[PDB]
């Protein structure tokens, strides 16, 4: 079945990362977690929140890595919009890592993320 | 003494708009408004809802361009860090801006703000 984008929904990316959107209210200010599965990396399998807005397709979510188990001093901002492709849903995204003590714009870190509905 | 990224706080960009930070919770969640004033845009001079995180000097903010006078179809998303520079606080941001209904993430905008401490 054909995911939309819904609270309670849930995205894997191509790191095998999943974003849980938890909560989408009235306004389409959403709560979630992600968990990182990026292999080699820190921060991994372990939830941390999300907060975010939804506004039609166009959807921004960010999460602090900082949870109760491990820090990764920094800070991820996605932006992205879902799209139906090949009878699957997708949320397509730009995404910006800062890091805690910074001292340069390019420092900011940037790449790409599509995750795929998944349940 | 130089401003903070605290609760309170309000931070003003190279095009006059607003950032006005109301609570930062003791997980550095964040909640504001924000009011554009860039010559030429939609969406001017009415209080948009922020959300987002602070790590330390790291943060993220975004906004969803809806609120019950204007709707801009987009959210804006912002990356940064914060510096202190003779005694004045200021928070060097990229952002990424997206809209409803885009297709492909070269349809996504991004540019770069300053936003530096205001009373």
């Amino acid at each position: 079945m054909a995911q939309e984008l819904t609270a309670m929904s849930a995205w894997v990316n191509q790191d095998g990362s999943t974003l849980y959107i938890n909560s989408i209210n009235a306004q389409g200010e959403l709560t979630g977690s992600y968990i990182n599965r990026a292999a080699g990396a820190a921060c991994q399998n372990s939830p941390y929140p999300v907060n975010g807005w939804v506004f039609g397709t166009a959807i921004s979510f960010s999460t602090k890595w900082l949870n109760s188990v491990e820090s990764c001093n920094s800070i991820t901002s996605w932006s992205g919009f879902y799209i139906n492709t090949g009878g699957q849903g997708k949320i397509s995204t730009l995404w910006q890592l800062v890091v805690n003590g910074s001292s340069s714009p390019s420092q900011i870190l940037k790449g790409q993320d599509v995750f795929s509905q998944t349940s």
